[PDB]
């Protein structure tokens, strides 16, 4: 029951107001950092993410920001940030696979604005 890439794509750029033209920019680690903001307010270190992240070091800050957002919430699941950050389409497709079910299935309708979020960080 996986999404296309397309699909995907415009899942992610709506719920959060991005601009990704990539599955593989999924790999700086910030839209899912958002998405966990999103449903646990305050589960995330947000003020040490790099929205923008360019470089391999930034991305991996952001999963271990993730990282400790999995573990405060008792979410069950070792993120493969080794490969993830390399950029590439087919682990990076897998992860967002199950992170849009995971997504789909905790949440509960509260509001949140993404791009004020990104502001005044």
């Amino acid at each position: 029951d996986n999404l296309s890439r397309h699909d995907m794509l415009a899942w992610i750029n709506e719920s959060l107001q991005l601009n990704l033209t990539k599955i593989e920019q999924l790999c700086s680690g910030a839209a899912y950092c958002q998405f966990m903001d999103m449903l646990f307010p305050g589960s995330i270190a947000l003020k040490k993410v790099k929205f923008q992240a360019k470089l391999e070091h930034e991305y991996i800050q952001n999963f271990k920001i993730l990282q400790a957002g999995f573990k405060r919430m008792g979410v069950d699941k070792i993120i493969p940030v080794d490969k993830l950050v390399k950029g590439k389409f087919q682990d990076n497709f897998e992860f967002v696979q199950w992170f849009k079910k995971f997504f789909d299935a905790n949440y509960d309708g509260k509001d949140y604005d993404p791009v004020a979020a990104r502001q005044g960080q």
